[PDB]
């Protein structure tokens, strides 16, 4: 029982966190056998952090500008490339620590674990989500560029997101692990800003799931709704339409739990129009977003209780 | 910018984690020089359970009968102990992976992360607090027991909990390293409870520090007040007591946010009397109690852990 925002543990990526140098900025970078990979604007300037030519400013660095250190050692980097906005800084020694890896770009309302790293050294972990407006609300100081985020299901680390920059509402920007950034947005320091944000519906359901597993019924109500209706209530909340994939998807809580998805979909419907009224569902306040309907399956029992 | 729950990155613990089988049953088990820790409650049959005697029920075992795996390698017992609630056993080989580490036990009202673990495999981390009433509202299934919770003070871990049971309301209890239960709990299946449990006012306090540091400040007003005097509103509303030592660690961020102590006990006086009207602080309705006044500081600054 319980239920909690959980990351996944971190120790195979913290094998990886190196510091990257050029000039007078510092980050992070990602070691996977012979390659560190890392923000593209670590070689930008001061004075050309606006509209800054990578390519240009690439082709002016020899290997010895870049300093990569692993803990207390520096690494020898043999070559450099860039892909999209990362940079791909090859060195003379494999990471003996690179677990079984792969690099995935996720979707909306996808969740992965990022850990916060510092000068290459970590610092926490905690969970994240896509948001539907392509940013996540992370907990990043300066310094925390190229801090990384991932998934390990199956004994095999999923890299999703490499952190790049904050945008002026103090939400988090940033790349996959192939350099393209999530969102509409570019690495240059001209003010960018993030669509309205909206809440995901599909993790909001999911972790009503989650309640009833865990015991708790109380919003539940004798109501069913159309899938039409539940969109045209729910848009009136800033909630994410409620897709037929995302109704599939949750199938399996549906089947465990009995609660037919658009049952479910009247609860929520009612708890929009009601609140809470001084309760709480799994400890909140609020309807949280940010657990799927992997994740819940994942956390909790496979058998309805409490 | 941002605040997040936040867990130490947990990879000196992963390198810790076994898995210990005896019977019919396995659960997890912590691996440190010599010597594999874990719930003495491992010994006992569904029977045994209603009124152990674990002494009794130990010296029926001999080192054979603790099956201990380190990932798919085995582990030779070469003898075994109790201390309190925990079983010692003794293999023949040190872990190579032992980090810096001590055993501490802690006072209710401090965070840590707990690395949840099945079969010895870690499978996930969060932040938890000790509840006043000596519980942890954590997120364990069946197969967690053993599975432990630690901080990191500077270049060392310090274990602070082992996982042994949940109670009926789905809160958990366990140990300190040493076996010491924290909180009236007993390893016997017996009526066992939480206790009625109360918010950690440090901790709200610092919280509000922590919004307040992220510009979310709506909450602020003019008023200060008396410890006696907040202590009466704190004691009618299941709050701690707030004891001039917590002023005394408030302090920092008293200075660092221009909010005195007490004057944000004026402000946590009248949201305690009038809830939040509809508003947020850092994305909660309700007052978070489970970031500590060292939590808030460091998560802050940065503070890193190579
Ligand atoms: C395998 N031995 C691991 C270990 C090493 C050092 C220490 C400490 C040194 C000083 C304070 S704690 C504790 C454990
Ligand atoms: C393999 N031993 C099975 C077992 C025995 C006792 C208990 C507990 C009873 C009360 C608190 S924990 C849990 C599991
Ligand atoms: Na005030």
């Amino acid at each position: 029982s319980g239920f909690r925002k959980m990351a996944f543990p971190s120790g195979k990526v913290e094998g990886c966190m190196v510091q990257v140098t050029c000039g007078t900025t510092t980050l992070n970078g990602l070691w996977l056998d012979d390659v560190v990979y890392c923000p593209r604007h670590v070689i930008c300037t001061s004075e050309d952090m606006l509209n800054p030519n990578y390519e240009d400013l690439l082709i002016r660095k020899s290997n010895h500008n870049f300093l990569v250190q692993a803990g207390n050692v520096q690494l020898r980097v043999i070559g450099h490339s860039m892909q999209n906005c990362v940079l791909k800084l090859k060195v003379d020694t494999a990471n003996p620590k690179t677990p079984k890896y792969k690099f995935v770009r996720i979707q909306p309302g996808q969740t992965f674990s990022v850990l916060a790293c510092y000068n290459g050294s970590p610092s926490g972990v905690y969970q994240c989500a896509m948001r539907p407006n392509f940013t996540i609300k992370g907990s990043f100081l300066n310094g925390s560029c190229g801090s990384v985020g991932f998934n390990i299901d199956y004994d095999c680390v999923s890299f999703c997101y490499m952190h790049h920059m904050e945008l002026p509402t103090g939400v988090h920007a940033g790349t996959d692990l192939e350099g393209n950034f999530y969102g509409p947005f570019v690495d240059r320091q001209t003010a960018q800003a993030a669509g309205t944000d909206t809440t995901i519906t599909v993790n909001v359901l999911a972790w009503l799931y989650a309640a009833v597993i865990n015991g708790d019924r109380w919003f539940l109500n004798r109501f069913t709704t159309t899938l039409n209706d539940f969109n045209l209530v729910a848009m009136k909340y800033n909630y994410e339409p409620l897709t037929q994939d995302h109704v599939d998807i949750l199938g399996p809580l549906s089947a465990q739990t009995g609660i037919a998805v658009l049952d479910m979909c009247a609860s929520l419907k009612e708890l929009l129009q009601n609140g809470m009224n001084g309760r709480t569902i799994l400890g909140s306040a609020l309807l949280e977003d940010e657990f799927t309907p992997f994740d819940v399956v994942r956390q909790c029992s496979g058998v309805t209780f409490q």
